[PDB]
């Protein structure tokens, strides 16, 4: 089983684009959100990801997701104004795919997210840690593979198989020697 | 006991503001959210009254608060580059008085809030209502004059005495009675 | 993985007795409830099969639950007195091990019953209903592998491991034939 | 309009009885159910107004319903054994009038109790709450004046013409001075 089985609609207005059209691509997937304490250090890292490595293979993937502190709390047509004037702000614009709003955890979540927390059930670096504070678990049911915040990151090989699963902690940009190795 | 006896820090970038400047004023504070539904709406009509009835002593009060759904996640320097820019977007200026991000309810809240609350312990409109759904109570203690929502309305009198408690749906143009009443 | 990890306490009165006493048995584990549709045929049967089969090797066990359209509204105290009374009624005793009243769906179900389902994910005999009416599905999460009613049906081997599952509309004395085979 | 213009089957085995029969007694209607947490204490009560006020006009009539929590799920025919042998068991018997099992709520609903729900539309106690945990309405329609719980109770004058309505949580004594005042 791959990630060529699902779509997404693009945040730039509907018309579903299916992973399957990436075939042969390394693909990082990330689920993201624009008032986050690490929007900045993803969002930035993420661009320079693209930037340098898409050429080779790499393509970014963002799902703006509003489970986690509603931290993306925006409309669909309103997320690309935030990342560029509140945070990180300056003309920021992603370099990436960005989908519509949609939900990773709970019964509502995206098939892909579903897909990717089944075959990857834990971050690799972080097997345990669900969440702190109990009161941010709003969504039902609650799972042992859901999803703990903003920015989790999911790395999936050229052949469609999710390969590895990095938590809230991790930089997006301590996951480069990974890349590069599906990327050879 | 009235509200002179309180001081807040104004958005900007502090050097606190006493209320007891405002003598002579009728006051109309609101506990505002950039990322909610009433957003465009109260902004608006807040930006109308102050207009139109700031020369005749009408000064309208706006208190930041991240405690409903989380809708104002940005920090104190963010704040009205999304309302200029995300929602109401379109280049909107507030044209009255912003405070600093602080909380409402709860054992840190304010203690201009906790005062308003302990004076007029139930929105006029709607003396029952709290949260339909109680997921979304996370502060301590929870007291039964708790501000249910971004956008209750508070009016106070020329001589810094609260008069009426407004709740989440009732209108901030339709106020403007009221308003008349204390400014005649 | 076999059931002898498992313990519940009798109904009769706490003392929990150990799954691993009945090592070596063939188990034939039924969730009831007094005021089923089903009442008087499953418990009948379940008698019967405890007298004939007993000896060589069979150990019937009940799960009394109240999940089910409500039909085990009682107390543990109160339970031998509906089966005795009122349904069957007669004098009615059952010959066999029953347990107190616990819950087989759901977040607070018995380890015993969360196994059960985990290792028989469906019926036998019917493989795919669940519930006609939405209106009776109480507990949470909801789960594929669920107990539909009253009465379902779990046949263990004599080394601990769960055999076969069948329905709520399944004879208790058509298992028969398979516990035979068990038996032998 | 009164209730002479209803009848009810008896529990026992029908021959319908009219309700005009009790002109110029003072009437106490529940509906009840074997399976409460305030079965004993509201038979018990029944039992005493009575036997007690009986001799100076009262007639208690009690209609079973399996419409809340399922609390009366066995057949008219088992009922007495429930009341007798279960809870409150110990031989309890009724000393009042007992009629077969009906719905008191949703389009089925014995004309008796959609007339008393009509002119009594809230319980004089409580007007307001009408169910905590929605699970729990599985009639249809759901009506303002629906009855909430087992154990709801009509006080109908010695014309016939209903005078008072009382909670699930208003005891059975409790209504003796209405009663006396009444009887007077």
């Amino acid at each position: 089983r791959t990630v060529y089985a699902f779509s997404a609609r693009p945040l730039a207005g509907g018309e579903p684009f299916n992973l399957s059209s990436l075939r042969g691509k390394v693909l990082l997937i990330e689920n993201v959100a624009s008032l986050x304490g690490t929007t900045v250090r993803d969002y930035t890292q993420m661009n320079d990801l693209q930037r340098r490595l898409g050429p080779r293979g790499l393509v970014v993937l963002g799902f703006p997701c509003n489970q986690f502190g509603h931290q993306e709390n925006a409309k669909n047509e309103e997320i690309l104004n935030c990342l560029k004037y509140v945070r990180p702000g300056g003309g920021f614009e992603p370099n990436f795919m960005l989908f519509e709003k949609c939900e990773v955890n709970g019964e509502k979540a995206h098939p892909l997210f579903a897909f990717l927390r089944e075959v990857l059930p834990t971050p690799s670096d972080d097997a345990t840690a669900l969440m702190t504070d109990p009161k941010f678990i709003t969504w039902s049911p609650v799972c042992r593979n859901d999803v703990s915040w903003n920015f989790e990151k999911f790395l999936v090989g050229p052949d469609g198989v999710p390969v590895r699963r990095y938590s809230r902690r991790f930089l997006t940009i301590d996951i480069e020697p990974d890349i590069e190795t599906l990327l050879s």
